[PDB]
């Protein structure tokens, strides 16, 4: 990756956008035709807000993870007026929209989602990169609906202490983040756990009208299944869910599952 770019070498296309500050549009490169996605910041409320390096570790990090199941990022541009991000482009959306539209997801797209989200932090945290972000939204799919990794910006490396001033939600966090204690890989196995859940059910295994009943209920780690919840998920996702990160099982006993084995495509 020598070359440098700029915007006069894309043709801009339709908003995908609103991207977390500023958007995300689908684009063409003009000489190869490359179709591509292009995030834009207009870098001064990013810069407002202090992120200019949480934005260029997201950057590094994400740019030199090759894996099927991480969405790509080519490179990067700026001029005067705002930051340009060179994406791999997902065409078919977000998870998260998915799931608005389903409302929930049976077991077996459910566990190829698990199965390809395992793979990938499998992945990461062989380069002990850890996500700590998985959520729907942060979810992208690829054109032959294969899970695709995205935003990599909460990203850190392994093990972290970090003070890191917390947004999204409490929903995905698991008890040694809120608390703010040390952490490693075992947060992405709660977050796989949360989401697991959500997949079935619809809705995140926490959720609360309050950030801080929410807080409560990931500290104590009260969460109930409804009814049509299957023996196999609730054992998976009662596993993932452990107030200890040590009693959290590995990704690979996560792949060998036999909930996960039975129901995954993969
Ligand atoms: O709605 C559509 O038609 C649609 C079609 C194809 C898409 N594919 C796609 N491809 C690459 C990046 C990207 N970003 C986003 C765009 C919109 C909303 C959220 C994100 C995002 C997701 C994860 C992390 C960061 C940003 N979206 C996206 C949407």
């Amino acid at each position: 990756k020598k070359r440098q770019w700029a915007l006069e070498d894309f043709e801009i296309g339709r908003p995908l956008g609103k991207g977390k500050f500023g958007n995300v549009y689908l684009a063409r490169e003009k000489q190869s035709k490359f179709i591509l996605a292009l995030k834009v910041l207009f870098k001064a409320q990013l810069e407002k807000a202090g992120v200019e390096h949480q934005l260029r570790r997201e950057v590094e990090i994400q740019s030199h993870l090759r894996h099927p199941n991480i969405l790509r990022l080519y490179g990067y541009f700026h001029d005067a007026t705002r930051v340009y991000l060179i994406l791999e482009y997902a065409p078919l959306g977000t998870v998260y929209r998915e799931l608005q539209k389903l409302s929930k997801f049976d077991e077996q797209r459910t566990a190829t989602y698990i199965t390809e989200l395992a793979n990938a932090l499998s992945y990461c945290h062989s380069k002990r990169v850890i996500h700590r972000d998985i959520k729907p939204e942060n979810l992208l799919l690829g054109s032959a609906g294969e899970l695709k990794i995205a935003d990599f910006g909460w990203s850190v490396h392994a093990p972290s202490s970090r003070r890191d001033t917390l947004c999204g939600t409490l929903d995905y966090l698991p008890p040694e983040m809120i608390e703010g204690r040390m952490h490693d890989e075992k947060v992405d196995l709660w977050s796989l756990g949360v989401l697991c859940y959500e997949f079935l059910v619809g809705k995140p295994p926490f959720e609360a009208n309050t950030y801080q009943e929410t807080y409560k209920r990931i500290s104590r780690v009260e969460f109930t299944f409804p009814d049509f919840v299957t023996e196999g998920a609730r054992d998976l996702i009662s596993r993932l869910l452990k107030h200890n990160p040590s009693q959290r099982p590995m990704l690979r006993e996560v792949l060998e599952h036999p909930w996960i084995t039975a129901n995954s495509s993969k």
